[PDB]
């Protein structure tokens, strides 16, 4: 079996019935990595079922082609949080740089789960407007959110966050770890 | 873990209560590609659960064990589409030329998805018989089953298929294809 | 994404509200292999549903992590038989042999598939305390658990095996397989 055909194979099962085998066909598209199937994956992003929003989502960020940052914005307001999680990474991993301002809104997410997604997406990106907002998120009530800001600026780096730079012990080895 | 001890497991796995796990089982053989598994999973044809049906008969087409073909045939009339892409792909990778017939008759399901399995299927097998059929398919209502006649056709070549060779574009790419 | 940001990630993706993404979160830990999982998952290990406890016991076997001996022992005597799979099987992986009279006394489970995985956990840790339980296993009504045994003995291997060594022609290729 061609990659091709795996393609047109997997898109079309976008379409069965069974949540699982729709959300198993998106997860092989974004592995896959063939760009023919951003667009249906896309669509697949307004799936009844959140299981297969979440996957199209995470192929998208696999594939990363920037078609997909649009819809992927509008996928951060998903009623859904393992859905915007989705969205938030695949966002990170696109590294477009049109995500940062809806990703930073979603850094104040109710759902942890979601601002830890929304921390490391943005370290992905690398766009400096996040310093400021992530180094606010090492203050965070929950502690996985901070390990995931202290990551984030690690990945940006720059000398802003030299500048910049728990929040004790972040900067010091991120000071340590620069010199190096 | 030597990789008999898993197939014993895995193989025993397929009578857990939760179909979930019997189809991540039967997924996991097909991954091993231990004929231990064969018989097992033919059994597993007949699962109550659609999902368990589509896992077992997608990983005998991993195997590639002749054994399948027969009671894959069966499941070609599966209730459910998903089993019937699964059946019909498995017989694809299998390569049997005993279900060419079967799969000519597949390529006129009312389920697209099924048909574009079917298509791509009698690619995989390469059998001549499947050029008639496949060019009607070509004529296909659904764009995504003509994408899979046109792979497949090219997938079986043959001076029968340069003989026959969005039709117009398919020839002109596969005739500028032969001759490169 | 560096490994240190899908481990916060998917640690965090641990409290999702979909039993499946928490599953398929703690699978992820589980290939990664990053010891900050190990806490989180144990914590899994008492997840309302059971397809989370023996995703995060098969997730913890794949670590290798000691500190998930005592949960798993505990976990062995989960309801689900799927979960006691796992956590049989990721004792062995473990090696510990604080698991080894757990997983004697698990080999006389009601649910065969258990006693399968607890005769394979047994193999993989080697201890000559398996030896007679072992034998014994060889006479399961159940075919795959004699199976089981069968390979499990082979594991272990040394001499007090080689003084023991169905079960004729399991000794029989073992003589063999130890002369070669």
């Amino acid at each position: 079996m061609t990659d091709p055909m795996k393609v047109i194979l997997y898109i079309a099962m976008l379409e069965l019935e069974k949540y699982i085998m729709r959300a198993a066909a998106a997860y092989a598209l974004g592995k896959i990595g063939d760009e023919r199937a951003v667009e249906p994956l896309i669509k697949a992003l307004k799936d009844e079922d959140a299981i297969v929003r979440a996957a199209a989502a995470d192929a998208l960020g696999q594939i990363g082609d920037e078609r997909a940052v649009e819809p992927l914005i509008k996928a951060l307001k998903d009623e859904d949080g393992a859905v915007r999680v989705s969205a938030a990474v695949a966002l990170g991993q696109i590294g477009d740089e049109r995500a940062v301002e809806p990703l930073i809104k979603a850094l104040k997410d109710e759902d942890a789960v979601v601002r830890v997604a929304a921390a490391i997406a943005l370290g992905l990106i690398g766009d400096e407007r996040a310093v400021e907002p992530l180094i606010k998120a090492l203050k965070d009530e929950k502690g996985k959110v901070r390990e995931a800001a202290a990551l984030a600026l690690g990945a940006i780096g720059g000398e802003r966050v030299r500048a910049a730079m728990f929040a004790r012990k972040v900067a010091v080895n991120y000071l340590e770890t620069h010199k190096l």
